[PDB]
C-alpha cells in the first residue's frame, strides 16, 4: 500500500487508479473490472452495459529550470530527487475532469520543475530551509486525489516550483496501546494504514473512498470525511496532535491531552489549510479495536422525501448506523443495473446501510432502523442490494474513466445543508443541471442525480453526480464546466454550502469571502503572511 | 434568570452567587445553607462543622475610596443619543472589576483593586454593540466584554497601566432567544442569556441544550464561547465547540459570520475555532446557533464504590475503552468521600468519632435520555464496574452528590469567614499518565504548603470528572488554614503555581476547561510553540490592530 516513487509503473498516468485495473467486454459480451485487486474484480456484470445505453443513448513537456548550487546542496542531503517529465508530468494534477483531459489530449501550463522524495521530518525541514535559501516555491502532494485544482501550479508562478512528495514518508512511528492512539508519519495511505493497524487488533476506521492512495496529511489539508464517520469521527474528530514545517517554524502543541482550553485550537488554522501553510510531517490519531462483525442491510422507499424524512428521524433518534445512504431512484438503478446475475419505481428510492461492532449489538441495531423506517413506508430490500452498493463505491471512479473513452464526460459534487433544505436543494439542483444542459445544447437529458451520504444532528451531506452524452456538441468542457459552476450557484442559493468535505483549492475560491465573510478571509490571510510570509508554499489555493 | 443591571441587588457584591444564599450558624451551632433556592436550602449540617474542625484544625468559634470614572465629553455626548443604557457608579463598576479567582475575592473582601472599568455599558443588540465598538475606535477607548462574570482565569481584570477608558461592556440584557427551529434542532440565542435561563426557556417548549457547567447560573453563550466551556454532560450533548453550528461576531475590523447553517464543512480552515477559545480579545460574540434536543423521557442517578482510587480510574478507562460512559461519571478519591459523607442529616454521639473506610473512592453516575435506552445502559455500565471490585452504592448518595456542585462554590465563602482559602484547578491528561499526576500533584501540594510554614496539612483532592477517548479531565480543590501565615495570598498563589508545574510535568495540559485568561500566560508558548504563538498574535493583530480588545488575555 506504499506509493512506488515512479508512480506511473503501478497507477494509470491518465486516469484513476491500478494499471491493472479498467472495465473491459468479457467473452460473454459483458462489463468486467480487470485484475484481482477489488471483491469486484473478475466478476461479469450482465446488466451495466444495457444501464449505460439506455441512460446516455450509446452504442458501445516543459524544461526543468532549476539553480544549480540549489541542486548542488540537495546532492549533499542524500534526499532522493527526480527532473523526469513522466515524474513531474505526474503530480501536476488531482482529479478533476478538466485535468483528467489536459492529461489525455494535450499538457499543461505550468507543471514541477524537480519532485523531491523526504523520508522524515528532518528531511522535510531540510528542504523548507533550502527554499527559503534558494527562494523556491513548493507545492506538497501525497495521494494527487485533491478534487479541487489543489495540486495545479499557478500559470504564471516563475520560482522553481518543488512538487514536495511525501509518499515515502509512511511509517507507523508508534502504537499506544493504553491511550489507543497511533504517531505516523503523514505520507502514509488509508489503506498501508489500516493494513498495519489490522495486524495489532486496531483501526482507525477513517475510510474515505481515495483511502487506497490519499494520505494521512492530504486529510487533515483538505478536512477529509470518512464513510463511517458515525463511529469514528471525521478527520478533525480523529486527530489529537500533529507536527506541522513552515518557513516560520515548526508547530507542535507540547502535550496529548484529549481536550483542552489554551487559546484558540491552533489544530484548526492547519486543518483545511490546502497545502498553503506548511508540510504536515508526522499526526496522532485516535484507534479503536477492530470491530467483530459487519453487516449490510437496504431499505425501500416509496419516494426520495419519505426517506430524506426516515434519515432524519434516525439521525434525531441519534442511531445512524456504521453508515448510512439514501440514494434516488437513479442511482438505485444504477446500483440495481450492477448486479453480478407496492412501490411506483420511478420514484422509489433506497438507503443502502452498514452496521459494524458486536455480532449481538449489530442485530439488535438493525432491527431498531427497520422499525424506525416502516414508520415511512420503508422495507427491507436485502443485504446485496446493501452488500453490494458497498463493494461498489472503491469502484466509481474507474467508470469516470470508462464514460471518457465513449464521449461521457461526468463528475461528482456535493455540499452539506440544514435538514429543512434538503428535499428542496436535491430537486431544484438536479432540474437546475437538467436546464443549463438543454438551454447549452446538450442533446440527450444528462445523468443528473443525489444521494443524501452523512447525516449530522444539524442536517445532511449531499452528494451529485452529473454526466451526459456529449454526441453533437462543439466544446464539451466548457458546457459541462458552465454547468457545475451553475448548479453550485443553486446549491448556494438553496442554502448549502460551498463544500462538505471535497475543499475549496482553486476550483471554489471564488465564492470563499462570501461563505466566511470579509473579515473571516482576513483572518486567514492574516495567519498565511505570518507563518509564509514570501509565499514558498504557493500551490494559490484558498486565498 | 436575566441577570438585573444593578446585580449587587440579588447577588453577593463580594463572593459567590445570590444574597438570600450563605453558610451560617443554626439556632443549635449546627451549619445551614440560608434562603430557599436549592436542594439543602434551610437544611441543617449536623456534621459538617466536624468535618471542617478536622480537616482544618480551626474551632469556628473564631470569627473574621473608588478611583475615578475617567471618561471624555464628546464620547458620552453620542452615547447618549444611542439611548443605550450605562453606568459611571462605582459600584456597578467595581462588581465587574473581577471573576471568582481566590485573589480577587481576597482583593474585593480586604480592600481595593488598581484599576477598574471607567463606564458599564448595557446593550440590548447586535446593533448597540456595532455602534460600541464604532464609538470605541472613533474615541480610543478599550472595551472589556462580560457577561455572567464567573471566570476564574484573571479574564476580566483590567491591566494595572491600561491608560484608555475601559468600558464594561455587559451583554446581560442581550439575553433573547431568536428562533428555535424545530427541523434542524437548532435554536439562535442572543450571547448574553445565562444557562439557566436558556434551559428554562426551551424546556418550556420541549427543549434543552444540555450543556451545564456548574456555573450555568450565571454564566453566559458568549462567555462559554469565549473560554470554549465544558459541562457536566458533555458525554450526550458536546462540549461548547460540538454545541456550536453558527455564531456572529463585532470586531473593530467588522463582522465575522458564515453565510451558511451547515452542519459540517471544508471551506479552509474553520474561522469558529479562531473565535472559540479567544477570551475577549477579539471581539464580542452577539448571537450564536446552538444545537438543542428534546427534553430527555427520563434520569436515573446512580453511584458506585470501588477497593480504591486507582481500581476507580481503571473502571473509568474501561467504559471509555467500550465507548459507553453514562451523561456524567465523576470518580472522586477518598478524601471526597468522607466530606460527602459529613454533610448527612445523623447527628452523631459527640464522643464517638470488605473495604478499607479510608482507600475506597466512589463513582457518582447521571444517566439520561428514553427510559428503556437509560435501563439497559445503566445495567451495562454496573456489569463493567463489578469487573473491577466496583458495588454499586445506591441513588441516593449519586443524586445527592449532583446536586451538591452548586452549593460547593458557597463554601468558599464560609472558609474566609474562619481563615480557611481554597481554589479548584484542573487539568486533562492521557489515560497513561492519570494516575500517577493525580498521585504526584497531590504530594507536591502537600510538600510545597509544608516548606512554606503552613501548619496543618492542606486539604488535597481530585476528582476524574470527564472521560474521553485519549484521556480524561482531573479536577482538583487546595485549601488551607493560613492562621499563623503572614503573606496568605503570596504562600497560596506560589502553591497554585507549584502544582501547575507538577500538572504539565506529568503530562497534563495546561488547562481543560478554566482557559488562559491572565492567570496561565506565562506557559502558553511552552504548550502551543512560538509558531503557534505567533499564529494567535497574528489575527488578534489583524482583527484588532489597536487593541481596543484590551483586557489582555493569552497573549
Ligand atoms: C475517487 C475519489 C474518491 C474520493 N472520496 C473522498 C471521500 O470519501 N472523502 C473525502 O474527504 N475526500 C474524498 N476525495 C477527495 C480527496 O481524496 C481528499 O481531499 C483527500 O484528503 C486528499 O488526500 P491526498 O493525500 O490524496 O492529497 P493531495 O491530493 O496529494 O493534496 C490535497 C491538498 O493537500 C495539500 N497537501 C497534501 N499533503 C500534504 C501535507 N503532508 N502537508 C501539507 N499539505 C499537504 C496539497 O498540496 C493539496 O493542496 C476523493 C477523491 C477521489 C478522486
Ligand atoms: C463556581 C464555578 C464553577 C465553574 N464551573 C465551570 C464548568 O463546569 N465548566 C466550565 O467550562 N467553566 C466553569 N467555570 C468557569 C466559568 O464559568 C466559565 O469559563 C464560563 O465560560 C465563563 O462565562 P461567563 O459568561 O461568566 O463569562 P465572563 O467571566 O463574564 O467572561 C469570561 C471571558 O470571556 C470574555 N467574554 C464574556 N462574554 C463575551 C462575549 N459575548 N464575547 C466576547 N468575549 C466575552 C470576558 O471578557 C472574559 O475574558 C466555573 C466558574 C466558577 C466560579
Amino acid at each position: 500500500g506504499i506509493i512506488p516513487k515512479k508512480r506511473q509503473e503501478l497507477m494509470k498516468w491518465n486516469g484513476w487508479g491500478y494499471n491493472d485495473s479498467k472495465f473491459f467486454l468479457n467473452k460473454k459480451g459483458q462489463l468486467e473490472l480487470t485484475g484481482k485487486r477489488y471483491p469486484l474484480s473478475g466478476v461479469a456484470l450482465p446488466t451495466f452495459k444495457d444501464w449505460i445505453q439506455n441512460t446516455f443513448g450509446i452504442n458501445l513537456t516543459p524544461p526543468s529550470i532549476v539553480n544549480e548550487d540549489f541542486l548542488h546542496e540537495l546532492k549533499k542531503t542524500n534526499i532522493s530527487y527526480s527532473q523526469e517529465a513522466d515524474d513531474r508530468v505526474f503530480r501536476a494534477h488531482g482529479h478533476c475532469l478538466h485535468e483528467i483531459f489536459l492529461l489525455r489530449e494535450g499538457m499543461f501550463e505550468r507543471i514541477p520543475d524537480i519532485v523531491l522524495w523526504p523520508t522524515c521530518h528532518d528531511d522535510v525541514v531540510k528542504i523548507v530551509n533550502l527554499a527559503c535559501k534558494y527562494n523556491l516555491c513548493i507545492i506538497p502532494i501525497g495521494g494527487g486525489t485533491s478534487v479541487s485544482y489543489g495540486l495545479m501550479c499557478p500559470a504564471d508562478e516563475t520560482r522553481t516550483i518543488i512538487s514536495l512528495d511525501t509518499s515515502q514518508m509512511n511509517r507507523i512511528l508508534w502504537v499506544d496501546e493504553n491511550n489507543l492512539t497511533a504517531h505516523v508519519e503523514a505520507g502514509i495511505t488509508g489503506q498501508e494504514l489500516e493494513r498495519q493497524l489490522k495486524e495489532s487488533g486496531y483501526c482507525t476506521g477513517h475510510e474515505p473512498d481515495s483511502l487506497e492512495f490519499s494520505t494521512v496529511g492530504g486529510w487533515i489539508s483538505t478536512r477529509a470525511s470518512g464513510m463511517k464517520k458515525n463511529i469514528y469521527g471525521n478527520i478533525e474528530d480523529l486527530v489529537v496532535h500533529m507536527k506541522v514545517v513552515t518557513p516560520r517554524g515548526v508547530i507542535e502543541k507540547s502535550c496529548q491531552g484529549p481536550r483542552m482550553s489554551t487559546g484558540p485550537d491552533i489544530h484548526h488554522f492547519i486543518m483545511g489549510s490546502e497545502g498553503t501553510l506548511g508540510v504536515i510531517t508526522e499526526a496522532t490519531i485516535k484507534i479503536r479495536p477492530t470491530p467483530e462483525y459487519q453487516k449490510y442491510g437496504s431499505v425501500a422507499f416509496p419516494n426520495f422525501e419519505q426517506g430524506v424524512a426516515c434519515l432524519r428521524e434516525i439521525a434525531k433518534q441519534r442511531c445512524a448506523p456504521a453508515s448510512i445512504r439514501l440514494m434516488d431512484n437513479q442511482q438505485f438503478q444504477f446500483g440495481h443495473a450492477l448486479k453480478p446475475q407496492g412501490f411506483d419505481p420511478n420514484q422509489l428510492s433506497v438507503a443502502t446501510l452498514l452496521f459494524e461492532g458486536d455480532r449481538e449489538k449489530v442485530l439488535q441495531h438493525e432491527k431498531q432502523v427497520y422499525d424506525i423506517a416502516a414508520k415511512f413506508g420503508g422495507l427491507a430490500a436485502g443485504e446485496d442490494n446493501g452488500q453490494r452498493g458497498y463493494l461498489l463505491t472503491y469502484v466509481i471512479a474507474y467508470m469516470r474513466d470508462l464514460g471518457l473513452e465513449y464521449y461521457i464526460i461526468g463528475e461528482s459534487f456535493e455540499t452539506s445543508a440544514p435538514w429543512d433544505r434538503v428535499v428542496d436543494l436535491c430537486r431544484n439542483v438536479k432540474e437546475r443541471i437538467r436546464r443549463e444542459c438543454k438551454e447549452k445544447g446538450v442533446q440527450f437529458p444528462p445523468l443528473s442525480t443525489c444521494r443524501v451520504t452523512q447525516t449530522y444532528d444539524a442536517g445532511a451531506c449531499i452528494y451529485f453526480y452529473f454526466a451526459f452524452n456529449y454526441r453533437g456538441i462543439s466544446d464539451p468542457l466548457a458546457v459541462f464546466e458552465q454547468t457545475e459552476a451553475a448548479a453550485r450557484e443553486e446549491i448556494l442559493a438553496n442554502g448549502g454550502s460551498l463544500s462538505h468535505h471535497h475543499g475549496v483549492g482553486k476550483l471554489r475560491k471564488q465564492w470563499l469571502k462570501e461563505s466566511i465573510s470579509d473579515v473571516g478571509f482576513g483572518m486567514l490571510k492574516s495567519v498565511k503572511d505570518y507563518v509564509d510570509p514570501t509565499n514558498i508554499f504557493g500551490n494559490r489555493n484558498l486565498l
